[PDB]
């Protein structure tokens, strides 16, 4: 798995979980094409998003839903949504894991980068 | 002033200075306008962006190009920049402060509102 | 002024207004010293604390009551308090921002030095 | 396992390898008698700190020795720790992961409670 996704929940202390994820690579056209998207999972993860074939180097967007996750629990939030934009750079084996954590008014996103 | 920026680099302890940002306004076919620009300042501030007037209910996008500032100090980031996207004065004009903290695989982003 | 306490809520987007703040210096015996102490004013903001000739050299522990802030909003934390311990001064005077950034089970802290 | 650590790297987007970590409680006498510690694995976790029958209610302080990590890689980093004090409280079943993300000048620290 090249791509894992995990959201921590800064209020509650615990996984965001039921959070929307969405995927988009830019195009040749310079148009965000939607690549992948799932819900984050009971512990929080999002796994199977893509295949180390498909996994290309180019720029990415992960988009978290955050506003919908706040909106769930009643707490009236800042953003729309929490967005990482990164350059997958294919240099040997690389996994990377996007963690965010999550509160009303603020995020913040830490890439996770093994072989 | 109803809407600034403040920056913060977390590998030097200082302001990040001479960051680009760019805002972005949502526009009524979905797309994203140019709304205002600039850089940070010595003290990793942007002001003046906009007025009060000029500064509408609407989605906004505050695009913060963290990849050319840790070029320009010769480190390879993660990011291409951070993006903080949020409704604006949905509920009457508010005064929004910005802040980012970063580090090249990180970055933090919180929202001070006040009236 | 060489040592301010800047204090943000990250979920009412807010600075953390009336936050106790208490300093120490750590003595010869290796005993954490009263130092000083106050609270963030309605700007989240703690000045005044020392004075350039008081603030000698040492490691200084500065201990922000992050659980008596959010017990006062009726939320039960993960912490006891936001501790940032510190060597200052020790490639000579420097001017001291300690920021932190507050939600119920998670906090961040980053300092600001400059000239 | 009733208590983990899990330290990340911002400059290098990877886990904090070799990280020392000392827990401490408070004693009757208000005093931090050491508890448990280790160094971070591969994988920047550190699990077996302590058995349920051993983790009772009480005031915990979580060191992270962030300072011989900075000097290992060769950054000037602010702290000479992370701590993170908290208490813990036997509510029904509770895992705690004290999870940390270490910059130079910047550190955030965020309890992920799960049952
Ligand atoms: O990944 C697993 O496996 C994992 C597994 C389990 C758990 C966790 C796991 N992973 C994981 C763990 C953690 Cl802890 C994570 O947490 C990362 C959190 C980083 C957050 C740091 C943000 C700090 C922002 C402070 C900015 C202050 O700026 C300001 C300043 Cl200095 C001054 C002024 N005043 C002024 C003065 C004068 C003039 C104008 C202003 C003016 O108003 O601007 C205003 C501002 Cl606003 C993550 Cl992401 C992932």
């Amino acid at each position: 798995c090249p791509l894992m996704v995990k959201v921590l929940d800064a209020v509650r202390g615990s996984p965001a979980i039921n959070v929307a994820v969405h995927v988009f690579r830019k195009a040749a056209d310079d148009t965000w094409e939607p690549f992948a998207s799932g819900k984050t999972s009971e512990s929080g993860e999002l796994h199977g998003l893509t295949t180390e074939e498909e996994f290309v180097e180019g720029i990415y967007k992960v988009e978290i839903d955050t506003k919908s996750y706040w909106k769930a629990l009643g707490i009236s939030p800042f953003h729309e949504h929490a967005e990482v934009v990164f350059t997958a750079n294919d240099s040997g084996p690389r996994r990377y894991t996007i963690a965010a954590l999550l509160s009303p008014y603020s995020y913040s996103t830490t890439a996770v980068v093994t072989n």
